[PDB]
């Protein structure tokens, strides 16, 4: 085939373009927004739902839902919008020409595979498509057969080891904690210093906080006590309105929720025991080559100090007569997509595609037997 | 010592007496009026401030501000006259001999609890104090030690679950709408059946017009379908000077505002989904026990019907195969400082207070140490 | 003396009791839990650690931890706990008074027979002791005195060969794999039905539902393609909280990783191959005898069919020419206990306990001369 999508239906954002370009055509909110209000002017654009960054630039007289919740899509009716959004309005292809590459974290529901498979050939006629696993996509983009991959988007935060292309799946790990959860902690943490952000609208003010304030300190408590000999670590920030806000150990007290799960209440594992318990849980003889290629994909890698952290935290855990290498890249932000426009784009991929002639002989579970 | 003080200085009402009494000693508007009025009268008690019942009395020719907003104190001057006419007037002792328990709404900004200490060891020289969340002492009073609090005053409603003594305060919701907001919101619609109060002294009069008429219809459309068939469900108040309102639909769909707070504007669930997704948030081995002892408490839960509708409606969400029970108690509207009036007199909390020794060697810094 | 005790202190539930009695007095899950949340409820029985059926009652605001970890004591200072409540808290004995019957896998790490010795001896101070190997202690509850022992518990599976009482130990069998890997790989496959079960009180939650719902299929590709053909296969479980889970192939496809060590990621033999290569490491004049006498032990034998899948897979690997029988008794889930009840009322074995004064004259090393 001449061009195929790729498509990394993400939570919270999506990313969209074409395999065998370089980074993503389309980024948009994976957000769909009704109005709230009552519509006064006739002889306008009243329109029932707004899609990506039209439901961003209105969301004052919106309530601003997710279709997808934790990696998993809740809501069909409304990433049937997305999907719409994606293919005809900033894409503006004939999804009946091009076959799509999509993109799902490990341990899903496989209801979800199977219904965003049946969507892609009965809804948008697409030629063929394959949905992938995000980890594996983030070391195509990084040009390694092997590596742990820490990939962390909006709703998930997912560790796939791989060694010499052979992915170990009694290793993987997954956990509900990334960029939302973040988001939600740094609202109520805020609350403390005075400031309240309660709507759906609000929640993308703290999301922009977040990520243009947030980093991950090396040393918490250090950290924590240097911010309490204050004004130093503090930063401000100017909303939507024109009042500011100060910010000061919240700034890096939200990104070790990651660290320490426990702030948001849940009792796991934090990232960085996530990344060794893989590790562990891999065979004897690949411990040493993943150690030294641990990836890092997704948006909630993107905290300044995180990779710093993470190699300090995996040095301490592992046995100090070998090294660890965190590879980071400063793209990471799109690593999934990045890696699936090259896995699209392999002639030796040519031959995986779920074709229309190939659904339609076997029902929405060919997804099983014809992707990982 | 013999007794400790407790207050519950919340939004709207204060609540004042000693450890150990069965009710509040003193409860008062927590309201300071000053006149809005030239003074023509000489040879008089004319007075530059008026407090608590001398306001509420006084009214016709003052301008009355509450100095609590959404539980948070927004006016220190006037707080002080509170805990001064507190104190001084109606308890009538002398602060230096009692120490006090104070209480706050939880995720309450952390510098409203700070000056709240720093006043009372600085202002009022207290011996000790401490401060307690609302929902927590409504479990003392209750005489539980696992539910899940519904408290609900005049300018915060939240939600705490509790089991077997400890918070979970991950699930902690707090909803800056009660009996303030229900107020002017039925000031607002008293005005389309041609009623205009608008002074802060008629917002009192429409607050008298909720408390006595006012309550929560089972089924909303059914009661608004009965309603339009009307005159049966109509009641009359006499207001000061003689004039009779009569008020109809008006009568439920204020309280109706705590179920669908988008007749404020407000984009947030109701208070039966707040308290279903507060017990969703908690851990599922817990919550069949939160289900069970769904305590309410605080005046806005006073309203005839509200149980009923708050089962009936955790019931419609919670699935089917298990019992619902909601405690809300005759003395609810005091169950806040009963818990407190509990508290302070336990032989096992007297090592928990803030001592002004220990205070004065670590600032008003040391309430986030000692205090939930 | 006239009453010796026996504890079968295994990973996850500990079987405890006194020499001569039918059944074990005591059994409780083998956990100790720490409170994870903050406790506000002041006076009150707030406590530091709970453990057995206490921590299981209360695990809703506790992390659940097992000492025992694959039959080895990995955390010493909580399994003085659960010998502590064992002895003190339900048997309700003096220690000082009863010489205690311990119990062991084969192929453990010499240090944990040591100090399993030791606590005994200077913790508990016991009259005298003995540690017994799990699968010995299965022959006497049979009354044999030759077969081979497939015994299963939580964490640990092993064949012991034994023919005329006597033990051949270079054909001893262990594996890693039993009770808990199955509850943790059943957490993993639920997954994919979209129920996530994630904390150490949810491992409870599900170990009930494999406890409850799994079984062994006879033929397991037959089995998988009648689960295709949906719905005479699946069952429902009702959750705490009261939502109904639904389970279908992964009813079956959780016991079947005893058979297909790599559903887990293992490379190894599944129970039927270990017992028939531990049969096959036997001299030859043995095996006809050890074929006729498969006896069954520990939780983990205790699903619906395992004994006839296991039947139907000794007798393809063995030769048609002989008598597979496989001895499962429906007490089986206790014969360890039962057996070391046999064992510590023999009178022959009265000389055979390691006494104190033997302890205290060679150090905790005597265990490795006196015992198996
Ligand atoms: N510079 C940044 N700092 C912190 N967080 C960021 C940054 N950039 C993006 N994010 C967060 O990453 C999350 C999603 O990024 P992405 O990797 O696209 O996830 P998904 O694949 O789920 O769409 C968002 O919640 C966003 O807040
Ligand atoms: N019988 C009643 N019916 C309806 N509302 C009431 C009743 N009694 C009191 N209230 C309302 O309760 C609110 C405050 O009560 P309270 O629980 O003391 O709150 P706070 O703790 O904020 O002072 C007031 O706004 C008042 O209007
Ligand atoms: N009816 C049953 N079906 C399946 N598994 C069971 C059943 N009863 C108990 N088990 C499992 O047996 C395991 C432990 O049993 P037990 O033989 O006491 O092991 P241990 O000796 O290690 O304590 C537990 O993990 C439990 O889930
Ligand atoms: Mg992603
Ligand atoms: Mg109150
Ligand atoms: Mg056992």
């Amino acid at each position: 085939e001449t061009t195929a999508l790729v498509c990394d239906n993400g939570s919270g954002l999506v990313k969209a373009g074409f395999a065998g370009d370089d980074a993503p055509r389309a980024v948009f909110p994976s957000i769909v927004g009704r109005p709230r209000h009552q519509g006064v002017m006739v002889g306008m654009g009243q329109k029932d739902s707004y899609v990506g960054d039209e439901a961003q630039s209105k969301r004052g007289i919106l309530t601003l839902k997710y279709p997808i919740e934790h990696g998993i899509i809740t809501n069909w009716d409304d990433m049937e919008k997305i999907w719409h959004h994606t293919f005809y309005n900033e894409l503006r292809v004939a999804p009946e020409e091009h076959p799509t590459l999509l993109t799902e974290a490990p341990l899903n529901p496989k209801a979800n595979r199977e219904k965003m498979t049946q969507i892609m050939f009965e809804t948008f006629n697409v030629p063929a498509m394959y949905v992938a696993i995000q980890a594996v996509l983030s070391l195509y983009a990084s040009g390694r057969t092997t590596g742990i991959v820490l990939d962390s988007g909006d709703g998930v935060t997912h560790n796939v080891p791989i060694y010499e292309g052979y992915a170990l799946p009694h290793a993987i790990m997954r956990l509900d904690l990334a960029g939302r959860d973040l988001t939600d902690y740094l609202m109520k943490i805020l609350t403390e210093r005075g400031y309240s952000f309660v709507t759906t609208a609000e929640r993308e003010i703290v999301r922009d906080i977040k990520e243009k304030l947030c980093y991950v300190a090396l040393d918490f408590e250090n950290e924590m006590a240097t911010a309490a000999s204050s004004s130093s670590l503090e930063k401000s920030y100017e909303l939507p309105d024109g009042q500011v806000i100060t910010i000061g150990n919240e700034r890096f007290r939200c990104p070790e929720t990651l660290f320490q799960p426990s702030f948001i209440g849940m009792e796991s594992a934090g990232i960085h025991e996530t990344t060794y318990n893989s590790i562990m849980k891999c065979d004897i003889d690949i411990r040493k080559d993943l150690y030294a290629n641990n990836v890092m994909s997704g948006g909630t890698t993107m905290y300044p100090g995180i990779a710093d952290r993470m190699q300090k935290e995996i040095t301490a855990l592992a046995p100090s007569t070998m090294k660890i290498k965190i590879i980071a890249p400063p793209e990471r932000k799109y690593s999934v997509w990045i890696g699936g426009s090259i896995l699209a784009s392999l002639s030796t991929f040519q031959q995986m595609w779920i074709t229309k002639q190939e659904y339609d002989e076997a029902g929405p579970s060919i997804v099983h037997r014809k992707c990982f």
